[PDB]
């Protein structure tokens, strides 16, 4: 026997008493238990459960069989949960697969010593066999194979491995690739700066005492012809520095005109860029409550007590209509698979894979310590590596199931993310209502299921929702919270001298503190199949046309609709009072209309919206980076093209994503195309954004188009 | 003195759950959470215990409670969602016995006419700053309390003044030219007329229908044309259009197309009937309630606030952490949000003297005899808080909210109370705020949005409005659109057959033989605010991309052109997302000595297209009599008498009495008590997934505090 609260508490339950009922209330993800002390039987989810020891009350302490915790919730009357015996051709590498396949690169007589693992991921069987899977349960009659991408000192080089058969398949050598940037980048980095004698100084001239309360970061440096002094055959990084005054928070305190270029081959520095002295900014500035002390609020509670409406086997979570697989990828974090809708006992295809693209923050200051940085977040970080382990109750809702998920680390070691993602189903207001006058009223809930995921790189955090409705509709959210990117000025109010120099790349938002203007480009590959894989882009642009039916009317509200035959001219800005389908021209609904799917790229956001690229066309970043100037792109489904800034985005020279995928101006003429949502924000700062950033969103959508033939959620006839 | 437990709170509204193994009742009704044991003698509201003489009965698997439990139990004052107003505030709606008071006013006066009706009986607005000192510093008002009566006599408006503290009729005034709204009784004589036209019978007969009685009509506004429509200025008309009632409950899916009668309302009867091409009507049966359908299982989940609410309901007064706020009820627009302001450490800051519905507008597109005139103006022309929807608990709003009911005046001058008028629901909305830094302890909050919701529905449609009290200053204001349809009827099945190319040049094919006529949904809000006081400036934030003169790589910077909108032309502007547009106060700053500020936001998004501005070329008449439908942002000086976009009589208005009036003697906007006026709506292009009935639509609009506080409003109190 155990002490119950200890115990449950130590597994991640909730534990609730009620003094006035006598009764326990344990929750867990999709377990919800009641238990009365001394009671012979207990209840999951509805559900009766005979006890082989009652609970144990002594000095008001409860007590529990050392078996408790497994016989009530691994009990099975937790349905949430399912024994997946066939696995799925698209679940991502186990731990094992991640050993196995380190092993056999290291059997290679090529493996080099110290060679780093930027990504270890599954290389999946073809597409029309894992449909064939998810809707004929054909199995892939395929051996578990892996791409192995490492790092050779600097040096990229992509292998293939057969797990199964347990063998090398290919080791091909990438020419001038620069890879992303590793977990012990950061640690050389900052252990660099700190036996540098040059920096030292440099620091010291600064008004910095302690040289050791120095805080580092690693940045890309990006590309510009030569203009920034910087060969392109080293592995780079610049350094921008903050001081740690022990408020938590080195961020409030940067270090301006201070750039340190690092190469991490010859870890050293080779590069100090000094300009004008601006004192540190000292003043603490803590963002984790330390100071402060949060009013009392009364309990609210979002309780399932017969369990979820969703199940999930393996990683295949099925819910009402809907059915897909959930997977995880150390570079862009989630992605969703072979999703179909149950049309009335018929899976219907709607995305064959859908996740993040890639996405980009670029600043708009053309100093020394500004000018460079373009944050390519999940392509030079890895955003599925930074995963932040959701809070529960927090991070999302108390009636959210919060899921582990493992991949690999640098160095070839599984690793397991726990609560890296988080489920839950929620209510969303009235899916319809009305109340005819003088009639009894007609509504129905709206329910969404969300699949949360949280990603922190550096001093920003990144919220992504995918929503999945009832009614067929898939919305996708970003959300932006953590802490700005400041920069040290010397004016304290915008009543000071340099106040207006100082402001004008951003606003003062703090004393001696911008918050320096930027953008927040986010960038989703969403390899859509409506209801099959041959499809076509419709444009339906709403216009306003003279009346030739007469009467009084001088015009009339009508639609120009025709199709975007290719790439080039499917690569284009986003007019949200226009209509953009992807549509399946083999099959229609009910009233002779293809069936389709509405695609809108911008659908809302909380602070002001990215209309593009706020860069001259002639700027590197905007080379390099072509996904950041238009909203939709359509291009010809390739297993190959996957990132909208190119696979190796570090150091590019140009275009290697979207830019190069649409480059050949292919047909989209009923084929397998695929669909890239490009959204983003314009960032200029407030107060109300300091210390900490109150979380800021942007919405997507995608909606049935005539896929359906009437009201989705209805229901079945009698 | 016994009563069937179940039946009696399901009766009261109350939810019952009942936990075999537990043994125990949890009933829940707003703000009160209860747990009752039977038999027990004490029971527990909010968390805490209450005495019961008269314990819960279980005989024979039925529970019984005391003919007094529910008043006992619900109203023992353990649940404190709701206090008694000591003082009763200067923005209270008029009582159901002022309402009656005002009422025998008028017809006690010399020129009051029988059967004269009211279309709106309200409150006159006390002096704004006589209101403000109340609220601020708790200073009585101290002019008598004054209602405004405007009534309908036959089709002429009258304006009267009454002054309830006096019983005093004040003044007496015609309104020439002047339309009244649409009454309800007016519904129920464009029926009858319909039903004893011996013409209109035998138009519907050679239109294919057997039975007349199984005719439905609706009351449509006409709206202007210079003449051209052929009607008379003069006449109190309305058009009519036509439905079969074929007993699916749903009449809207069986029009009888291009079928089109005017009804004159003072002589009672049909002045014209417009007869179009013969189209067979839908006959189908296309119910949307359900009766047709399986009932699928569903789990269960609840919305639970065991303790009690983190907001206080004092008279018609909301408190909820750092906002309070004034809330009440109008025939006309519906919720009133009152007297604003943001508890900032002790210190009561103004941010919101009044906000509203302002008006909205819903305008088709087909040129035909049964749409070309179909511009309809909902709150002006038929009253959106009279049309009210009661809220459906759990449904409607979530099950943690707490449902207000609302009191005014029908239009024969007798109370009327909603039921569940207001939803006030407080809700998670993820996390406030987050930063996970690396190798260090994670740091969240979750956000908090206070919520009142209002529903209201027109005919076929269904208007859902939500004003939303973010905890760290924000507020966001949702349209939600959803109801039924207004379908054509049509010849063609499916988009294969020969008249389908016609059948569709204006709508979407929807169902067989029914369009989706496309038209739009534009809704205007009125927002009265007072940024940390009352004089403020528009100022204009342009993000620019200037090219670099600072040296280094690039050859581009991202700046901002910032400058005041000097007056009320200028501030009535089509609002481009990409920028940034605040009412400041050029008067205060924050710490930094920026001007305390909120950020204007007409568009943060939609799930329908966007309307980019009236879908009407320059030369129709719906777009001149109504000029607030093509900008997004206006800003006029405060003025209590300039209430509507769209005028106060828009019923066959010849001219713009709204906004197109209210800025145009091009005002100065400076350093002055301002008014924003935001704009937004859809295109409205259907789809066979909104048939038979629409899924809800949203569109947002948001309020951001810029620079009004010095660091994140959400921190917390400072220990230091
Ligand atoms: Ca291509
Ligand atoms: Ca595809
Ligand atoms: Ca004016
Ligand atoms: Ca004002
Ligand atoms: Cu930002
Ligand atoms: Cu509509």
């Amino acid at each position: 026997m155990v002490p119950m609260d200890k115990t449950l508490k130590e597994f991640g339950a909730d534990v609730q008493w009620d003094d006035y009922a006598q009764l326990f209330t344990l929750i867990k993800d999709g377990a919800y238990v009641k238990v009365k002390p001394g009671a012979q039987t207990a209840i999951v989810n509805g559900q009766p459960l005979a006890l082989q020891v009652p609970v144990v009350m002594k000095d008001n302490k409860a007590w529990v069989s050392d078996t408790f915790i497994n016989d009530v919730f691994q009990s099975g009357l937790d349905q949430t949960f399912q024994v997946e015996k066939r696995p799925h051709p698209l679940n991502a590498l186990t731990a094992d697969e991640i050993k196995q396949a380190v092993e056999i690169v290291k059997a290679s007589a090529d493996f080099k010593p110290n060679t780093r693992f930027t990504e270890i991921s599954l290389l999946p069987p073809d597409k029309e066999a894992v449909w064939a899977f998810a809707l004929e349960n054909k199995p892939v009659d395929q051996p578990r194979k892996a791409d192995v991408i490492m790092l050779d000192g600097k040096h990229i080089i992509e292998a293939v491995v057969d797990l199964q058969n347990n063998k090398l398949l290919s080791w091909q050598p990438i020419k001038d690739a620069h890879g992303m940037v590793l977990l012990d980048d950061f640690a050389s980095v900052q252990n660099i700066i700190n036996n540098s004698e040059e920096f030292a100084a440099a620091v010291k001239k600064r008004g910095i005492t302690d040289a050791k309360k120095v805080i580092t970061t690693p940045l890309t440096v990006g590309y510009f012809d030569g203009k920034d002094g910087l060969k392109q055959d080293a592995r780079l990084l610049k350094v921008i520095s903050y001081l740690d005054v022990g408020d938590g928070n080195y961020w409030a305190h940067p270090i301006e005109n201070l750039v340190a270029v690092v190469d991490l081959e010859q870890k050293k520095i080779v590069k100090i860029e000094e300009g004008p002295v601006v004192p540190v900014p000292m003043t603490a500035r803590p963002f984790d409550g330390r100071d402060r002390v949060a009013p009392a609020v009364k309990p609210m509670q979002i309780i399932e007590p017969e369990g979820k409406n969703y199940t999930i086997t393996g990683d295949m979570i099925h819910w009402r209509n809907w059915d897909f697989h959930l997977s995880m990828n150390s570079r862009v974090g989630p992605m969703i698979s072979t999703v179909t809708y149950n049309d009335n006992g018929t899976k219907r295809k709607v995305m064959y894979e859908g996740s993040l693209g890639g996405m980009i923050v670029p600043y708009g200051d053309p100093d020394i310590g500004w000018y460079f940085k373009a944050y390519l977040d999940s392509g030079d970080y890895g955003m599925g590596t930074l995963t932040s382990p959701i809070a529960r109750g927090k991070d999302a809702p108390s009636n959210a199931v919060l899921l582990n998920e493992t991949i690999a680390d640098y160095t070839g070691v599984p690793m397991e993310i726990p609560r890296a993602i988080a489920v839950f189903e929620r209510y969303a207001g009235p899916e319809y209502k009305h109340q005819e006058m003088g009639q009894p009223n007609v509504s129905t809930e709206r329910r969404e299921l969300v699949v949360r995921w949280i990603s922190t790189v550096g001093n920003y955090d990144y919220i992504f929702d995918w929503i999945f409705h009832e009614n067929g509709t898939i919305g996708i959210d970003a959300g932006a919270t953590g802490i700005e990117a400041v920069k040290g000025v010397k004016a304290k109010t915008m009543h000071d001298e340099t106040a207006k120099d100082d402001t004008r790349y951003g606003t003062l938002i703090d004393h001696n503190i911008v918050g320096t203007t930027h953008q927040h480009i986010y960038n989703f590959r969403l390899d859509l199949d409506v209801d099959g894989e041959n499809n076509s882009l419709v444009a339906m642009d709403p216009v306003v046309k003279p009346n030739t039916a007469g009467g009084p009317r001088t015009s009339t509200m009508q639609v120009n609709q025709y199709n975007i035959g290719n790439e080039q001219d499917a690569a284009q800005k986003f007019d949200p009072g226009t209509i953009r389908l992807l549509s399946n021209p083999n099959k229609e609904n009910r009233m002779g209309n293809p069936v389709s799917y509405q695609i809108i790229p911008y659908a809302g956001g909380t602070h002001p919206v990215a209309k593009g690229a706020q860069f001259a066309p002639d700027e590197w970043i905007y080379h390099r980076l072509s996904f950041m100037d238009k909203q939709l792109w359509v291009t010809r489904y390739h297993p190959g093209e996957r990132f909208p800034e190119g696979k190796y985005p570090n150091r590019s020279t140009h275009d290697t994503g979207l830019g190069q995928y649409s480059k050949d101006n292919e047909s989209l003429d009923n084929t397998d195309a695929v669909v890239w949502m490009t959204t983003g924000t314009t960032h200029v700062a407030r107060a109300e954004e300091w210390p900490i950033m109150p979380t800021e969103w942007v919405h997507t959508l995608l909606k049935p188009w005539n896929f359906f033939d009437e009201t989705p959620t209805l229901g079945a006839l009698k």
